[PDB]
């Protein structure tokens, strides 16, 4: 069984649903289902749409997976948290922000080592930024949203001031995926595979032409991921889907999950998104400490409360 | 003569007394006279009993310099709103009051573009309510009451977020008054000069180590207020002092008139408190449209037949 509950995220609008699965051997769970049409995806209209005609997308796949593990948490009366190790997540900066001085040693003092900016529209302005940053001492990722070039970033890069070079910890999709194009940006920088990982042709590549692997639990195949990371020895960064808290609560358990098992390979997250709307009922529960966001109350995902609370709509 | 009718308010038990006082050219006109011992002021027994011996407070004084602007007006058969400019007043957020959501977006789209905030408490659960402030794009007012400290308060504004920093209009009394300690703490955010109004040695001052001047038109000296905010080049808000709805509806009479004068040297007010307490008969006669105080029936403040209908008893 699934049904579902709708809901809208309005920005600091969007739609998306929770979803309530149950199984045969009488368990039932939570996870969300929040598409980004902007990124690519099906609308939440078609995703459903879909799932009525018998066809399931990779993202739904992933919401079920989800409310599996969410599932079996309820059961033992446990919360994704327990048994994890508590992980930091970056710091999501954005341009449309004047840098007020003194903010960056505001968020060091707090517990942050990381700061993601977003890199496309201007480099020169961008390239102000980072070196501020890097003044700072904290380390940064680059997400050029694979709209930049091989000519033009490699001319960004080696014109970087020399304290930046060493504080950018990678580079996510510098541009279209290109097996020869990413190989030889390495040299310039570590580089992570987040929107391009669909175009990776995991049975054929004879060699990895990136550093990182980049898993939003809500759209990727999080075994999958593990598993090419181990083959090619990579590192990984795991990150919510500018989605619903049900989602970033999610996304933070298996991040750490993955730092419990497996350690140094996993990175610093970039799970704290929740701030990015305007407060909900689910919201409200969520606590964070600097970079860390707190175990909030109840089992599985929490909002037990708040979940049973909701009239759950048949879907599939 | 002065004469007087004691009331109490019910927060949402405190005690006052309106003010009937007339003059030799038989006029006669009305105020509010309520005390806030909590905030330094002697208490209404006191400050009545001192006045029987000869001495006024200035809030005593403010009232009678409001009664007589009511009595002059009475004469006129006009009311104190007239010939001024409306004003908007901020919205003033509890932190016993949990917030719901759309609540704040629903302000901002009535007409509210400020909520002012009582700090002291507890800095995290407060920071928290100002960040829903700034998510929801509304600037706020900080009131510490002057019980942080010069580094208490220090920790405290480089820590918030780049979207909060820019909305908080002003901090006032962010800790007991010192030329140097507030001349410094202007650098971390606009500074309002409110209860520590006294400890400022006007004449003396080189400078202002404020960017604003508070006036609560129940005990503040109007005209000497402005006089100082004229020759520093500030900014002055004005404010009812969470009294009976006749000090409310006198403070936004000054409030409009000032608006009128000075224009831009006017800020958004902080008058609309009278939903703080129990609805009593005069409550009852006062209507807002969002942000804003509308003229309530009658000629001086209004509530004509409710003031002629109490029996007033002789004081001085
Ligand atoms: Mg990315
Ligand atoms: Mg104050």
């Amino acid at each position: 069984k699934i049904s579902y509950s709708p809901y809208t995220l309005k920005p600091v609008a969007r739609e998306g649903v929770l979803l309530k699965v149950e199984w045969n051997d009488g368990l039932y769970g939570f996870a969300d289902l929040h598409p980004w049409p902007e990124l690519g995806d099906l609308s939440l209209e078609e995703q459903l749409s879909d799932l009525r005609m018998g066809r399931m997308t990779t993202q739904i796949e992933q919401s079920i997976w989800l409310a599996r593990r969410d599932a079996l948490l309820r059961k033992e009366k446990k919360h994704v948290f327990d048994g994890g190790e508590k992980i930091k997540n970056n710091y999501l900066l954005s341009h449309f922000q004047d840098l007020k001085p003194g903010f960056l040693d505001g968020l060091k003092n707090e517990g942050y080592n990381t700061v993601k900016v977003k890199m496309g529209r201007d480099l020169q302005k961008e390239a102000d930024m980072l070196t501020h940053i890097a003044a700072s001492g904290m380390r940064m990722r680059l997400d050029f949203n694979a709209l930049g070039s091989w000519q033009t970033f490699e001319k960004f890069m080696v014109n970087l001031p020399l304290t930046v070079r060493p504080l950018i910890e990678y580079v996510e999709d510098p541009f279209p995926f290109d097996f020869h194009a990413w190989g030889e940006a390495r040299k310039l920088a570590k580089i992570a595979l987040d929107n391009q990982y669909d175009k990776v042709p995991w049975g054929k590549i004879a060699s990895a032409p990136f550093d990182v692997i980049v898993i939003k639990p809500a759209k990727t195949d999080v075994d999958k991921a593990v598993a090419q990371c181990q083959k090619w020895n990579l590192k990984l960064a795991v990150t919510s889907y500018m989605d619903h808290p049900v989602g970033v609560v999610h996304a933070v358990g298996v991040a750490m999950e993955l730092k419990d098992k497996y350690g140094d390979m996993i990175l610093e997250s970039g799970c704290l998104t929740h701030r990015l709307y305007q407060m909900d009922s689910f919201a409200a529960e969520l606590s964070t400490q600097g970079p860390y966001l707190l175990k909030n109350k109840g089992t599985g995902v929490g909002f037990d409360k708040l979940l049973e609370a909701l009239t759950w709509y048949q879907l599939k």
